[PDB]
Order: structure tokens, then sequence, then C-alpha cells
């Protein structure tokens, strides 16, 4: 287990007017991997240095998310996703990269579907694991999937940052269920790597602005998508799915085609939803071998 | 140390045939009138509406199984945790009190089990009311768009993670349910603290905070089916309806269900009161419930 300082960190302030942190270490083409929820930079941490001998590998934190900034709590409208995925295409501006590798899952693969269409010239290739289209919310707000998709409608209670942030057993508690249920096996981290996971979301405004995606993009009264991410596009992705994935369930994949051309799909049987954590082995050897 | 504290009833506890034991405050002296509670809640939550009934009725407060001084069946058998338990359980009661019918009022989870004890046991009701009442009609809206914003909690219950979050502390127990009795009220604060700290006390108590999620995973689980084709009966037993129009989880919109299922009864929107009627405007549950069973 490589902890988090042992990675090199990095800070800049970017043009969306928002604060990124990220770590970042070896050479090659640009190699984004972008986290989701309950997440931060580090989650990716079992695949950074194996790719890191391929691919100049940068990891960032979302805002809102890890150390990167939480625009003002109070302001729902700076968390929409449509915002997190300007703040990718400002970090490549940043960093004086032209284009780049993009991975994305979960929230992020929300991001990755509108920075392909948005920014198709800045993107070499992509992947995205259980892939999440514009066709999500009748399904996972419809009957029974409603079993899996409450903590969604729990987040927009003021109760729920008052609860989870009540104390770091309560935040361990609750982010330990996620993190286990949406996974093929029983239990996805050890106990010293879920108390580094607390470390972070213990982090002054991370529960608060994890909630307020939920609050910009899942709320009844959200619209998180765009025209814009209905359109088919025929850039060369990756699709990898977690058969154990109960909150994005595999069985979904039959409504790729209404928005890839040209998209290899892998079903893994004992994988769950944070692929890079339980099989890192395949994330690093498919995206070594997709991406040249 | 403002209302009238719990040590300060009549207290009995009493096994049944159905193969519990039932906690229950009674006092007074009139026709039966008995009081069922729902979640969050137990015995207690009448406790500003018993002695003024009292002064006409026999009033018979219980604990719901499952909750409050009522016996917790095996927590990891929810089959003993359905609502024909509970409506059974009211039942057994009257049995052994030697009550052969009685005046009869529920809301929330008590609005169900009085939907289907005035339809199994007719021979033992006088006449009922409803608060809030929740129809056989209801799983289609609970669970349609948009009001899964508001029904998130009973599937939050399904996990064994709510109950070791809710259970973790006193605190994290009054964070949680502070929200429900706020929230589903009309008014923004229901309860004192003094009065939240009792309720505190009770679902701090063992197996409360399990046992009230068991009814969550015997009745709202997507596998459930708590109703009966019987519940689709058309009753004509005269029932006093009272809906709290600030109720946020059993919305008062629904009232044009009611036809469906009831064909005598009243109905009454209580413009500044919401998911709990006794607690948030008793004046109004005592002087109609007085009104209507005379
Ligand atoms: C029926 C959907 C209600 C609101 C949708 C929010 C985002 C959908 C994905
Ligand atoms: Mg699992």
């Amino acid at each position: 287990v490589r902890r988090p300082e042992e990675f090199s960190h990095n800070e800049i302030q970017l043009s969306t007017g928002v604060k990124i942190h990220y770590v970042r270490e070896g050479s090659g083409p640009p190699l984004l991997l972008l986290h989701g929820w309950p997440g931060f930079w580090w989650e990716w941490s079992k695949v950074v240095a194996p790719l890191a001998e391929h691919f100049d590998v940068i990891v960032p934190d979302l805002r809102g998310f890890g150390d990167s900034e939480k625009p003002d709590l109070g302001d729902i409208s700076q968390y929409t996703l449509d915002h997190a995925t300007d703040d990718q295409a400002a970090l490549l501006d940043e960093l004086g990269i032209d284009e780049a590798y993009v991975v994305g899952h979960d929230y992020a693969a929300i991001i990755v579907h509108k920075f392909i269409r948005k920014f198709r010239n800045r993107v070499i290739k992509a992947a995205i694991f259980d892939p999440i289209t514009p066709d999500f919310g009748e399904f996972y707000f419809g009957i029974p999937h409603v079993s899996e998709s409450w903590y969604s409608q729990f987040h927009q209670t003021d109760m729920s940052v008052e609860l989870v942030s009540s104390s770091r057993t309560a935040c361990k508690i609750y982010f330990t269920h996620f993190m286990n249920h949406w996974s093929y096996r029983d239990e996805l981290l050890t106990d010293d790597e879920m108390e580094i996971y607390v470390d972070n979301f213990m982090k002054a405004g991370n529960i608060h602005g994890g909630f307020n995606y939920y609050r910009a993009n899942l709320s009844m009264t959200s619209a998180p998508w765009n025209e814009l991410d209905d359109e088919v596009t025929d850039l060369p992705v990756t699709i990898l799915w977690g058969q154990g994935d109960t909150v994005v369930p595999s069985l979904l994949a039959d409504r790729l085609p209404k928005y890839y051309s040209n998209y290899t799909l892998e079903i893994v049987e004992d994988a769950g939803h944070f692929m890079m954590v339980e099989k890192p082995d395949i994330v690093i050897e498919r995206l070594t071998a997709a991406f040249k």
C-alpha cells in the first residue's frame, strides 16, 4: 500500500476560477485519471507507478473533493458536472498539454462523456469504467433501483452532512457501506486504507462538497445532461464494466451503441464499481494496450 | 421537565395470543379508544392527548411490536415484522382486555394497521379515524418520481449500515431522528430538546432502532407486498380522516384516492399541521375524536 504522502503533490490555479490539487509522475503521452464518489486522487494509487512507465500520469482531485478547492459550499451551481468537465480542459491548458488520454468512472464517467464531445480535439483516446449515459436517470431513479440510489436523495438533506461529519466513527461507518456494497468482493479496503479515506473526508468541506454534487446533478430538479451529450461519438473508447457493480450494473451495457460507434467492452465477472481498487492488474494492462 | 413525563402514566405489559409481549399505558373511563403510533415513535407520542381524551374514553395506547417497550421478535427474522402481525396484535390485545369493540385511531404505519383492522376485524370496531392515511395505492406514488426525494429513508433502512450508523451514539441517533420529526411537520421544530431526549432514550434501547427499520424491510423493500386482496375492500365503516397539509412524506394531495377504498368518511385538511397531528395540533385531535366518537 503506497500512502498519499509517498506521491508527488501539486496545486495550481486554473482559468475556471478554482484551485486544483493533483499528483503526477511518469513520462510519455499524458494520461488523465479521474475519480468519482466516494473518492479522491488516491483511489488510483495501485495503478499510478505501473502506468507511469508509459505515460505522464496526471491524477487530480475534482473540485469539491480531496485537497482541491471547495467552491462556496452554499452555491450548489458551482458543483455541476459541467464545471468539473471544464476544469479538466483548463488543467491541460495550464500544463501546456494539447491532447491527452482520458479515463473516468462514476461521476467522472459523466465528465469523460461530456469531455470527449465538448473537447474532442483535446482527447487522443478515452476509457470509461461502468459508464453512465444520458438515459441513466430513468433506470437509476426507477423501480427497483431506488433500492440502490437512495443515497443520492439522502445527500440533499442538511442532516446527511451533519450526521456523516459528526465524527470520524460515523464518517467511517457511512462510507464503508458504499465501498463494500458496490464491490464484487465483500470487503474492498483494508482498515488502514479506509482510515486514509476517513482522513480525506474529515478534511474541511469534503463531506459537504461531495454531497453538493448530488444536490447539483442528481436532485429531482437537476438537469446535468446537455443536448451535446446525446451525440454519437466515434472516438476510440475502452469500456470496462464490473459485473459486481450494484449501483451501475453491467446489464446497462446494451445502451452503449446509442452513444458510441467505436468501443471495446469487457465485463469483468469478479469486479465491481472500483475497477482500479479491486482489479488494478486489468486497468493497467488494457490502458497500456489500448493507448498504443 | 415541562410535559407529562413517560413515568407519569399507568404502564402494563401483557403476553398475547400472537406470541409477543405488548406494552401499553391506559387511563380514563368511557367507551374504549385505541391509539396507535407509527415511525418514528412509540406510545408516548400521544401523551399530549391521553389525559384530555381520558375524560370521555378508556384510552389504550400500546407500543407496536418492534417499538418502545414492546417485544422485539428475533431481529434477524423480518417475517415477524409485517404489518399483518401488528394488526393481529391489536385484536389479541382487545381479547386479553375483555373488549368486544373499540374506537380506533392510527396514522403512518398504524394508518395501514387500521386500514387492515377495520376490514378483517370489523366486528371489533365502533368507528375509526386515520391521520394522513396510506392506501394500497401508495407504492406507485411513494416510490415514484419525484417522491423518491422523500422516501429515500425506507431504502436506507434496508442496509446494515443504517442500523450501525444511527445507533453509533446518542448524538448520531438524535441528529437522524430530528430530521424526520421536523421535516415531516408543518412548523420548523416539532419537539423541544427535552422531548427529543426522551425519543432518543427510547430508540437507544436494545433493538428499537433495528426493530423499527425491520418494518421497512418487511413491508417496504422492493420484494415486499404488505397489502392483501382483502385490503382492496371498500368499507362503509364511518372513518374520520384528518390530513396535515404540511405533511411532506404522506401528502394531502393523495386524498383523491380515498373513495377507491372508503364509502363513508369525513375529510378535513389541517392547514398548519403535518405528519404528527397529535403532537403538533393536539387540540384538534382531542376536539375531532371526541366529536366524532359520540
Ligand atoms: Mg460487496
